[PDB]
Protein backbone atom coordinates (compact mmCIF):
# COMPACT_ATOMS: atom_id res chain seq x y z
CA UNK A 1 0.00 0.00 0.00
CA UNK A 2 1.13 3.75 -0.18
CA UNK A 3 1.10 4.23 3.44
CA UNK A 4 2.51 0.78 5.00
CA UNK A 5 3.75 0.01 8.94
CA UNK A 6 7.36 0.60 9.20
CA UNK A 7 7.24 2.75 6.54
CA UNK A 8 5.34 6.38 7.58
CA UNK A 9 5.13 4.96 10.64
CA UNK A 10 5.24 1.80 13.38
CA UNK A 11 2.76 -0.19 15.22
CA UNK A 12 3.13 -0.35 19.28
CA UNK A 13 3.30 -4.55 19.99
CA UNK A 14 1.30 -2.90 23.01
CA UNK A 15 -1.17 -0.38 22.34
CA UNK A 16 -2.39 2.06 24.80
CA UNK A 17 -5.76 2.91 26.07
CA UNK A 18 -7.59 6.21 26.80
CA UNK A 19 -4.31 7.94 25.76
CA UNK A 20 -5.02 11.68 23.85
CA UNK A 21 -5.83 11.16 20.23
CA UNK A 22 -3.08 13.12 18.68
CA UNK A 23 0.55 12.85 21.25
CA UNK A 24 3.57 14.63 20.37
CA UNK A 25 6.95 14.54 22.61
CA UNK A 26 9.41 16.71 22.95
CA UNK A 27 12.65 17.95 25.25
CA UNK A 28 13.59 22.00 24.51
CA UNK A 29 17.13 19.77 24.62
CA UNK A 30 16.53 17.92 21.54
CA UNK A 31 17.44 19.44 18.56
CA UNK A 32 15.25 18.49 15.81
CA UNK A 33 12.39 19.23 18.44
CA UNK A 34 13.61 22.66 17.79
CA UNK A 35 13.43 22.07 13.70
CA UNK A 36 10.14 20.41 14.49
CA UNK A 37 8.47 24.33 15.85
CA UNK A 38 10.63 27.03 15.01
CA UNK A 39 11.53 25.47 11.33
CA UNK A 40 9.02 23.13 10.31
CA UNK A 41 5.72 23.84 12.48
CA UNK A 42 4.97 20.28 12.69
CA UNK A 43 2.67 20.90 15.10
CA UNK A 44 0.43 23.39 13.24
CA UNK A 45 0.52 21.79 9.98
CA UNK A 46 -0.92 18.69 11.84
CA UNK A 47 -3.87 20.79 13.70
CA UNK A 48 -4.75 22.15 10.22
CA UNK A 49 -5.09 18.33 8.48
CA UNK A 50 -6.73 17.42 11.60
CA UNK A 51 -10.91 16.38 11.15
CA UNK A 52 -13.13 18.00 13.75
CA UNK A 53 -13.29 16.62 16.97
CA UNK A 54 -9.74 15.86 17.20
CA UNK A 55 -7.64 17.10 20.42
CA UNK A 56 -3.87 17.86 20.07
CA UNK A 57 -1.47 17.12 23.48
CA UNK A 58 1.93 17.86 23.61
CA UNK A 59 3.92 16.93 26.08
CA UNK A 60 7.80 17.55 27.41
CA UNK A 61 10.19 15.02 28.46
CA UNK A 62 12.52 14.38 31.39
CA UNK A 63 15.43 12.34 29.55
CA UNK A 64 17.81 15.00 27.92
CA UNK A 65 19.31 17.56 29.76
CA UNK A 66 19.44 16.04 33.49
CA UNK A 67 18.09 18.51 36.42
CA UNK A 68 17.00 20.55 33.87
CA UNK A 69 15.04 18.81 31.77
CA UNK A 70 12.67 18.00 34.63
CA UNK A 71 12.94 21.93 35.10
CA UNK A 72 11.93 21.99 32.13
CA UNK A 73 9.06 19.58 32.64
CA UNK A 74 7.48 21.19 35.30
CA UNK A 75 7.99 24.76 33.61
CA UNK A 76 5.95 23.18 30.56
CA UNK A 77 3.73 21.67 33.22
CA UNK A 78 3.25 25.53 34.04
CA UNK A 79 2.80 26.86 30.90
CA UNK A 80 -0.24 24.58 30.01
CA UNK A 81 -1.77 25.44 33.22
CA UNK A 82 -1.78 28.85 32.42
CA UNK A 83 -2.87 28.84 28.61
CA UNK A 84 0.84 30.56 27.92
CA UNK A 85 2.25 27.43 25.69
CA UNK A 86 2.58 30.14 22.15
CA UNK A 87 4.66 32.81 24.34
CA UNK A 88 7.24 30.61 25.85
CA UNK A 89 7.76 28.11 23.50
CA UNK A 90 10.36 29.74 21.19
CA UNK A 91 12.51 31.84 23.76
CA UNK A 92 12.47 28.41 25.57
CA UNK A 93 13.98 26.71 22.62
CA UNK A 94 16.36 30.07 22.17
CA UNK A 95 17.23 30.22 25.25
CA UNK A 96 18.35 26.52 25.56
CA UNK A 97 19.89 25.77 22.66
CA UNK A 98 20.49 29.15 20.57
CA UNK A 99 21.86 31.64 23.18
CA UNK A 100 22.46 29.03 25.76
CA UNK A 101 21.29 31.44 28.34
CA UNK A 102 19.41 29.00 30.26
CA UNK A 103 21.25 27.08 32.61
CA UNK A 104 18.90 27.08 36.08
CA UNK A 105 15.38 27.37 37.09
CA UNK A 106 15.77 30.87 37.58
CA UNK A 107 16.62 31.44 33.87
CA UNK A 108 13.47 29.23 33.50
CA UNK A 109 11.39 32.03 35.02
CA UNK A 110 12.67 34.71 33.38
CA UNK A 111 11.87 33.91 30.15
CA UNK A 112 7.89 33.78 31.64
CA UNK A 113 8.67 36.96 33.36
CA UNK A 114 9.81 38.31 30.12
CA UNK A 115 6.57 36.88 28.05
CA UNK A 116 4.48 39.22 30.59
CA UNK A 117 3.46 35.94 33.33
CA UNK A 118 3.52 37.89 36.24
CA UNK A 119 6.43 36.18 39.14
CA UNK A 120 3.46 35.55 41.92
CA UNK A 121 1.21 33.83 39.05
CA UNK A 122 4.63 31.66 37.97
CA UNK A 123 5.61 30.92 41.44
CA UNK A 124 2.27 30.01 42.83
CA UNK A 125 1.44 27.59 39.24
CA UNK A 126 5.41 26.65 40.00
CA UNK A 127 4.30 25.30 43.07
CA UNK A 128 0.54 23.75 42.63
CA UNK A 129 -0.66 20.60 42.84
CA UNK A 130 -2.26 21.20 39.88
CA UNK A 131 1.13 21.42 38.45
CA UNK A 132 2.28 18.22 39.89
CA UNK A 133 -0.54 15.84 38.76
CA UNK A 134 -0.16 17.90 35.25
CA UNK A 135 3.89 16.73 35.41
CA UNK A 136 2.61 13.15 36.14
CA UNK A 137 0.74 12.79 33.50
CA UNK A 138 3.54 13.33 31.27
CA UNK A 139 5.69 11.29 32.34
CA UNK A 140 2.86 8.73 32.94
CA UNK A 141 1.97 9.63 29.03
CA UNK A 142 6.40 8.69 27.87
CA UNK A 143 6.38 5.87 30.39
CA UNK A 144 3.24 4.27 28.65
CA UNK A 145 4.70 4.02 25.37
CA UNK A 146 8.31 3.18 26.62
CA UNK A 147 9.69 6.49 25.05
CA UNK A 148 13.42 6.87 24.14
CA UNK A 149 13.50 9.06 22.09
CA UNK A 150 12.03 12.63 20.97
CA UNK A 151 10.83 14.40 18.50
CA UNK A 152 7.38 11.83 18.64
CA UNK A 153 3.91 11.39 17.70
CA UNK A 154 1.30 8.69 18.46
CA UNK A 155 -1.63 8.53 17.48
CA UNK A 156 -4.91 6.75 19.42
CA UNK A 157 -2.02 5.20 21.40
CA UNK A 158 -1.80 2.40 18.90
CA UNK A 159 0.40 3.98 15.95
CA UNK A 160 3.92 6.11 16.14
CA UNK A 161 5.35 8.17 13.28
CA UNK A 162 8.24 7.32 11.75
CA UNK A 163 9.51 10.17 10.14
CA UNK A 164 12.98 8.61 8.81
CA UNK A 165 10.67 7.09 6.37
CA UNK A 166 10.13 10.08 4.33
CA UNK A 167 12.07 12.29 1.79
CA UNK A 168 13.80 15.18 3.21
CA UNK A 169 15.10 16.89 0.58
CA UNK A 170 12.46 19.51 0.57
CA UNK A 171 10.98 20.63 4.00
CA UNK A 172 7.65 21.45 3.03
CA UNK A 173 7.37 18.29 1.64
CA UNK A 174 8.39 16.34 4.31
CA UNK A 175 5.46 18.37 6.73
CA UNK A 176 2.80 18.10 4.25
CA UNK A 177 3.62 13.79 4.10
CA UNK A 178 4.08 13.49 7.93
CA UNK A 179 0.97 16.10 8.07
CA UNK A 180 -1.15 13.79 5.69
CA UNK A 181 0.18 10.42 7.30
CA UNK A 182 -1.16 11.71 10.97
CA UNK A 183 -4.37 12.17 9.30
CA UNK A 184 -4.52 8.77 7.38
CA UNK A 185 -3.64 6.74 10.95
CA UNK A 186 -6.21 9.41 12.41
CA UNK A 187 -9.15 8.12 10.10
CA UNK A 188 -7.93 4.45 10.72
Amino acid sequence: AQYEDGKQYTTLEKPVAGAPQVLEFFSFFCPHCYQFEEVLHISDNVKKKLPEGVKMTKYHVNFMGGDLGKDLTQAWAVAMALGVEDKVTVPLFEGVQKTQTIRSASDIRDVFINAGIKGEEYDAAWNSFVVKSLVAQQEKAAADVQLRGVPAMFVNGKYQLNPQGMDTSNMDVFVQQYADTVKYLSEK
